């Protein structure tokens, strides 16, 4: 139901505790289960090297081993084997996760199933850039938080996994100024509402047709994800009904305005979001800064209006 939904995603993510004997996996996501044929229950507590076998290149393995020992980032395309014995090429990107405390205790790796073959396009590099965006975005999130130390541990990592959602959706659009933002936002809103909402919540989407670069899209997607999620989660706490609206309008000078509007409960007056808040508010401010954008908010029992102004003209310069 959600297993298949969450699983169809192209990124696969794992986290290992390299401080523990034999560097056991402590977390894997649904994509990993689908890709490898192993259940999460089966895999946690074991070193990920069970995916390797006959055709696995020792050179690549050594480089992974060296990277872990040197607390370094590494990227290899490696031959791996699923639970049913099926071989596949795995494009692996990994390196130290960086806690609040230690900078090298935990490692994260991402896996992209590249199918079978027994090469580099121009799509390949665009795809690879995304896997860096994923890892990179994950790192910023992690460094703010404090990795706790089974199910509750998984919830700390289920949340992380959830935010990379804009980027997994982006990879899919990419597989098919090159990103159709309106189309992309439509899939973002649907996914979010699918996860974070239900029945009595109406989600409207009004996007102009415009193509933008990948980096801009990935950034925008994550920005909108945070803010749109906030709407469905918070705006109707004490409310029986509501409406959320996402807009994306191209204005003059290639200035793009992205809006998220509630009619719900309103942001508390003491709280000056996103300057004040939880991890989300911090995420939003970073993404806003990387975009060179401006965010504004208007409060009250008539609802919450969020507006992000993004300069598509200055992206080249940036
Ligand atoms: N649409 C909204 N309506 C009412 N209150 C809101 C709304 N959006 C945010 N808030 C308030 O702002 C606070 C900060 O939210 P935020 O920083 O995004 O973290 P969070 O939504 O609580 N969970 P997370 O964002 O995933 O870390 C929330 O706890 C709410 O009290
Ligand atoms: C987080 C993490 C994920 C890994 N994922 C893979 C993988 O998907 N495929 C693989 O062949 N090796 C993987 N390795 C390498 C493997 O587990 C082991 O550390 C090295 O092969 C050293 O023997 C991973 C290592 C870490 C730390
Ligand atoms: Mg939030």
């Amino acid at each position: 139901h959600d297993k298949e939904a969450w699983g169809r995603l192209p990124f696969s993510l794992t986290i290992a505790d390299i401080s523990q004997d034999d560097e056991p996996l402590i977390y894997v996501n649904r994509a990993f289960e689908q890709m490898t044929g192993y259940s999460r229950s089966s895999v946690v507590g074991r070193n990920c090297r069970f995916l390797q076998g006959e055709k696995t290149d020792p050179g690549a393995v050594e480089r992974l081993a060296k990277a872990i020992r040197n607390c370094e980032e590494v990227e290899e395309t490696i031959y791996n084997y699923r639970a049913d014995g099926e071989g596949f090429w795995n494009h692996l990107l990994m390196g130290p996760l960086e806690d609040q405390d230690e900078k090298c205790r935990y490692f994260v790796g991402i896996q992209v199933d590249m199918g079978q073959s027994e090469r580099a396009t121009e799509l390949d590099r665009q795809l690879a850039e995304v896997q860096h965006r994923v890892k990179n975005h994950l790192a910023m999130i992690v460094s703010m938080i404090r990795i706790q130390s089974a199910g509750g541990v998984g919830s700390q990592f289920d949340s992380l996994s959830r935010r990379v959602e804009a980027l997994q959706l982006l990879y899919q659009e990419m597989d098919i100024k090159i990103i159709p933002l309106g189309a992309y936002l439509g899939r973002i809103a649907s996914a979010i509402n699918h996860i974070d909402g239900r029945g009595a919540i109406k989600v409207n989407v009004q996007a102009d047709t415009v193509d933008v670069p990948v980096e801009t899209a990935g950034r925008i997607g994550l920005l909108v994800s945070e803010v749109l999620t906030n709407a469905l989660q918070h705006a109707f706490s004490d409310r029986a009904s509501g409406v959320v609206q996402l807009r994306s309008s191209v204005m003059s000078g290639e200035q793009l305005r992205v809006t998220v509007e509630d009619d719900g409960r309103g942001i508390p007056e003491d709280c000056d979001w996103p300057n004040e808040g939880n991890l989300g508010s911090r995420i939003v401010r970073q993404l806003v800064q990387g975009l060179g954008a401006e965010l504004n908010v208007t409060r009250g029992g008539t609802g919450t209006i969020v507006n992000i102004d993004i300069p598509l003209s200055q992206q080249k310069t940036l």
